């Protein structure tokens, strides 16, 4: 496929927090276009992102990010006066760095990985109301040379829902056999979960794939996660197994039974999915 | 003793789902011989396994496997009509592959690992009643060169039970100091747990053993696990610690207090276990 | 600095003592018990004989994770190595280096972030003892391991941090650029997720990537359950600057009900802007 380049660009983007239907709340890149989860932010190690944020809502909101470099004034917490009053604006700055050798011979780990942002002030000073309402989104930081996927799908286990959706309503994702598909998997709220995919597996490391025959990372199809965990992987759709409606679900038994299930709909080249009948 | 050879053979096994005493259900390789946990299935990477499956019960049942390759017709779900009606039969096919490089340059991970199979249709569309009743078992897929154990033991944290056994009834496993002992650990149901072993430790990687001095995997004696998690390891029994009645238990405090505990009985060569009074462990 | 090779036989006295408010703790001298207990540090190959005294009116024990101990140092009533009220016992912990065995396999060393705790107070798995505060960290270093400028232990004990009242920390101070080591232990009934604002670490033995070839995930959030232990080292404020950097359990209601603390990273002049 493609390969991520070396980073180092200074980037800008506008972001809004807005109310959505039925007490929900979401982030968006354009007014009236908020979504749960929020827009995918992608950066290359070295990039700087200035987020020109605006709160269109009637209550304070903030933007807090995992993993990336930010100064304390972009913490997005009320305690550090980094929240945004109703109608207010503020520029959050996120920075990223390459790995490299420190002066003392140690190895500084880079920014790359599967990360996320979310509100930190709605409902409580820890964003408990903001997370419930839908104020979360994925951030991917790529290392130079990372393979780029054909498509990227974000799955958020938010309490007992997926992406704040009604029970038993997916979401479903479509691919064709051989597609390189990237899953970003984020958890929020109160519960632990176990994320599981039928017919596909991945390595429990940074990229979700073994670096080669010297990489001892476990290969899994079932992963325990809890509030604010994030991980990701790339799989080849239908590799070794073929086309079909491949279930993904939380494997906590009452959780799948109550509707934390969706489908990885993998099609043959002719567009068919053998045996699928919803 | 020994090492795993290269896979590539086409293997076949018969499997039966059967009701067992106490309202339980289990899988077995021979009729009337079901067990909880189900029979240990071991394959070498590259092997194919045809499972000739018969449901001897009055309710639909299925066979769903983690980790291994299978086409959608062997998914073992009602939704894809790969369940088995009462009294019915079906052949499930599991395949496995060796690691290698893709044309796009990336590494395709092999199937090797500590995996497991279980029912997917008893009680609910996700097998909630089936796993609770005992329809679960272990699958080990070995990579060429993997070290082989002197014995393999399977420990399943199924809800608040170990292997569906009553509280404070084990199971216990015996070995002799120096034995290479393999543990397969699987979790099912509703609850997270933490598996702990006294006197022994393992690496948090595929085999549970470090490859050599360049493996940075954390070495642990306590591992959080949730429903359908599976991992495994090998330990040298008593290595650097000696014989004795070595406890394993869930380390969630109320869980150990309520009976999620067992004993790794490591014997001296003369068959004796120092300091082991069984009634003091009751 | 860097860790030397181990191999020394050490001795130390340890006491179990009642503390205020129904609590209990370990200490190295009488009247100096603390929660969490004293940090025990060893180099792979060291032996530690713990000369243990129970100054309490109820039986107590000492049980350790990860280190090599014979069955007589199990610290369990079940194997009769608990300590009656007023009694004394010597517990012996050993450690070893990694190396190749005869069969050709690689024997894992003792090095890592581990912990000790009681096994007999309240129940025969020490449920009361952990709750009351009988726990503490153990670090076993491999030769050449980087040494930190300071070490702080964070224990998530049920819904508390280090048995502290809700929302009262503990707070830890550092200066921008300090090499700070965290030992993170969990006890009790609940799973948690440990999170630090402004910093990240590697999910491996040392919390540091060995170099460009280590594929471990870099994380700032980690799920942990009872008796899990892990540790890491971070450069305080590296790339982010001074500030009152929050750490907390990320299970939402847990941070709301008290599992929050501050990593107070100062400028070289000792000030924290905006705090
Ligand atoms: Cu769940
Ligand atoms: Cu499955
Ligand atoms: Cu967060
Ligand atoms: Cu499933
Ligand atoms: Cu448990
Ligand atoms: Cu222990
Ligand atoms: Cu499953
Ligand atoms: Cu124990
Ligand atoms: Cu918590
Ligand atoms: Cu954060
Ligand atoms: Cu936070
Ligand atoms: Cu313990």
């Amino acid at each position: 496929a493609g390969a991520a380049p070396a980073g180092g660009e200074v980037r800008r983007v506008t972001m809004y927090a807005e109310r959505l239907a039925g007490g929900q709340m979401g982030y968006g890149l354009e007014k009236g276009k908020a979504s749960i989860p929020g827009p995918l932010i992608e950066l290359n190690e070295g990039d700087t992102l200035h987020v020109e944020f605006e709160n269109t809502m009637d209550v304070p909101v903030s933007l807090h990010v995992h993993g990336l470099d930010y100064e304390i004034s972009s913490d997005g917490t009320k305690q550090n006066k980094s929240h945004v009053e109703p109608g207010g604006t503020r520029t959050y700055t996120w920075r990223t760095h390459e790995p490299g050798r420190r002066a003392d011979g140690t190895w500084r780990a880079g920014s790359a990985g599967y990360w996320h942002y979310h509100d930190h002030v709605v409902g409580t000073e820890h964003g408990t109301g903001g997370a419930r309402n839908g104020l979360y989104g994925p951030v991917i930081v790529r290392r130079k040379g990372d393979v780029l996927p054909d498509a990227t799908h974000t799955i958020v286990f938010n309490d007992m829902t997926i992406n704040n959706r009604p029970a038993h309503t997916g979401p479903n994702f479509e691919a064709t056999v051989g597609d390189r598909v990237e899953i970003v998997m984020i958890t929020h709220g109160e519960y632990y979960h176990t994320f599981h995919m039928h017919g596909h597996r991945w390595a429990d490391n940074r990229t979700g794939m073994l670096t080669g025959p010297d990489d001892p990372s476990q290969v899994i199809d079932n992963k325990i996660c809890g509030p604010a965990d994030s991980f990701g992987f790339q799989i080849i759709a239908g590799e070794g197994v073929g086309a079909g409606a491949w279930m993904y679900h939380c494997h906590v038994q009452s959780h799948s039974d109550m509707g934390m299930v969706g489908l990885f709909l993998v099609k043959k080249p002719d567009g068919t999915i053998p045996g699928y009948d919803p």
